[PDB]
């Protein structure tokens, strides 16, 4: 059976319990923690691409008020469809399964300034989603897994000083 497991789940959960935040910048900022997954049950002989996108979690935005994240207003119009292609793509099932797949180079941005960056709206919550695309498939089969442990609020600056300290402690 195809199984995609989150790596370092106990690290993501220490961010999630505070409410996780990721910085967005004009030029784009790498994530911490990095999304990494283990994969089993692909065809080792087949070729696949790995794609990453970010699904908007809410019909509203968030605000950090008195040390608490609370509903913060109506949402901005949805960020454009941005998909990140894992740079090892396309590659054999055996390649994806032999070691964890790490999205270490994806950059989150608040400006369409090119460079394969993912545009997100500040003070909106997102959930990472990985797609596995089979190459040369006339049915264009895709699989999609969501990672609820990895939800975060996009910010231009950290709101929670405990997040600022955790990012420094573990990174
Ligand atoms: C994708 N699903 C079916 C499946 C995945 C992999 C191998 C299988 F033999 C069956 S799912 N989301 O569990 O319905
Ligand atoms: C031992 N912990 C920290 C950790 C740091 C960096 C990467 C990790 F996979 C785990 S933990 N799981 O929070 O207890």
């Amino acid at each position: 059976e195809l199984r995609v497991g989150l790596e370092e789940s106990e690290l993501w959960l220490r961010f999630k319990e505070l409410t996780n935040e990721m910085i967005v910048t004009k030029n784009g900022r790498r994530m911490f923690p990095v999304l990494k997954v283990n994969v089993s049950g692909l065809d080792p002989n087949a070729m696949y691409s790995f794609l990453l996108d970010f699904v908007a979690a809410d019909n509203h935005r968030w605000k950090y008020v008195n040390g608490e994240w609370v509903p913060g207003g109506k949402p901005e119009p949805q960020a454009p469809s941005c998909v990140y292609i894992h740079p090892d793509s396309p590659n054999f099932g055996a390649h994806w399964m032999k070691a964890p797949v790490s999205f270490s180079k994806v950059k989150l941005t608040n400006k369409l300034n090119g460079g394969g960056q993912i545009m997100l709206n500040s003070l909106h919550k997102y959930e990472p989603r990985i797609h596995i695309v089979r190459v040369g498939d006339p049915q264009r089969m895709i699989t999609s897994h969501c990672f609820p442990e990895t939800q975060f609020i996009a910010v231009t600056a950290y709101q929670n000083e405990e997040i600022t300290a955790l990012k420094i402690k573990y990174n």
